[PDB]
């Protein structure tokens, strides 16, 4: 039936999300092995975590040109093999290498990993928005998007299970085994990756100039232009705070009480992995499902309004009190923030970008909106840890706070897409003139 296809898109997001966010769990292990006395260099750590998102935009533009040039039959399979190969090279960095050399190895591998993740990322949003043409299209988009939380959550679950498995061996003095652990975290993505591969198998310039003319003509009108503007802005702005935080979630939990001076190698990794699972299980994951049950009841805009404005509140509390109050209060606010990312702007910006635009342009308008988001992701990803040292963590959180208020303001540019057919609205718009 039609059902089996959306799960295949879902597991695509799950694998992409797992591979994207698992870098947050792998980074502290690389530190313990290759930089035990000092932290990971700021510029090098930022590059490694942005690498996947940098490739992510290169992927959907490259797989877009090839996909338009020679059709879909060309791109469907090869995107998944690229992230599989990138996983293996990333997995098998020579353990005898220098710390900086190992880092440079992983950054390059993750760029190619991003190129593949950039492939299936945008092509699945269209398969269920064009097919449904029903009021229950949002609940379908949100269900597939919810796999992003499972990717982040399963990665956190995998980490505590792995660390607790190395408990006795680490306590018995075999501290280098953490170098094996971080390779296991990346490698375990291969199990669904290989499973899905088997299931997936078992006048060009004149046309481009013509579509460009329609695109330019369409978005040269105000009431149509601002819908593209708000779609790009909302996605760009949320991804700054969203990916800046989620790719560095383990770094924030270090200002909070989860990083101490007591205890040995295991105690540190386990409590830090304990914090990561708490946040993603209690906040990051359920946010997708609160969005799921209310988008087709409350509407997309009101959820973006709430999503932007709620996560902003918790960002301001962090920045103001992070250096002044205890662990407990800070942890709760951080989890609430993550909750209102996915119960709010993060999920709705993805949905709104796919729901606003008539199909005759939807491929471009959604692609530019998704590209705009990845631009926000790479900005914070590329500079988060560098700013953290130059201006401090509180100052950086005040920046993310400002981006949320701007997202709230920009959301007014959007038409409510709950229950509206963008093709029918375009159709009635035209008969009236």
């Amino acid at each position: 039936p039609q059902i089996k296809l959306v799960l295949l898109a879902g597991v695509g997001f799950f694998l992409d999300a797992y591979d994207l966010f698992i870098i947050n769990q792998v980074a502290p292990m690389l530190a313990q092995v290759y930089f035990p006395k000092t932290g990971l260099p700021a510029q090098r750590q930022d590059l490694m975590k942005a690498a996947a998102n940098i490739g992510c935009v290169v992927g959907q533009v490259m797989f877009g040109v090839l996909g338009d040039s020679f059709g879909r039959k060309f791109v469907y399979g090869k995107e998944l093999i690229l992230i599989i190969v990138a996983t293996i090279f990333q997995m098998s960095a020579p353990s005898h290498w220098d710390g900086n050399r190992v880092l440079t190895w992983i950054t390059i591998c993750r760029v190619f990993l991003g190129i593949g993740i950039g492939g299936d990322a945008p092509m699945s949003a269209t398969v269920v928005s064009d097919r449904a043409n029903i009021h229950r299209r949002g609940t379908l988009l949100c269900f597939i998007f919810a796999n992003q939380g499972w990717g982040s959550f399963v990665g956190s679950l995998v980490t505590i299970v792995t660390i607790s498995g190395f408990k006795h061996r680490l306590k018995s003095g075999h501290t280098h085994d953490v170098d094996k652990a971080w390779r296991i975290l990346i490698g375990l993505s291969l199990i669904p990756a290989f499973g899905t591969l088997y299931q997936r198998l078992t006048g060009v310039i004149a046309s481009k100039k013509a579509h460009w003319q329609e695109f330019v003509a369409y978005f040269s009108t105000w009431n149509h232009f601002r819908n593209l503007l708000g779609s790009m802005l909302g996605w760009f702005l949320v991804d700054i705070a969203f990916y800046g935080i989620n790719l560095n979630q383990s770094v924030v939990l270090a200002q909070i009480g989860f990083a101490g001076k007591t205890g040995d190698v295991y105690d540190k990794l386990f409590q830090l992995a304990t914090g990561n699972i708490i946040v993603t299980a209690l906040g990051f994951l359920p946010g997708y499902y609160f969005t799921l049950f209310l988008i087709d009841i409350v509407g997309r805009k009101k959820l973006q309004f709430m999503g932007f404005i709620m996560s902003g509140l918790f960002l301001a509390i962090l920045a103001g009190e992070i250096d002044h109050i205890g662990k407990g209060p800070l942890l709760a606010c951080f989890t609430f923030m993550q909750f209102f990312f996915n119960f709010g702007a993060n999920t709705t910006t993805f949905i709104v970008a796919a729901e606003l635009f008539p199909t005759r342009i939807r491929a471009s308008a959604h692609g530019i909106s998704a590209a705009a988001g990845k631009c926000g992701a790479i900005l914070s990803s590329l500079v988060f840890n560098q700013l953290k040292a130059k201006i401090g963590t509180s100052a950086v959180l005040w920046i993310f706070f400002s981006t949320c208020i701007l997202g709230f303001i920009s959301t007014f540019l959007i038409d409510e897409t709950m229950g509206v057919d963008p093709d029918e609205k375009d159709l009635e718009e035209r008969r009236a003139r």
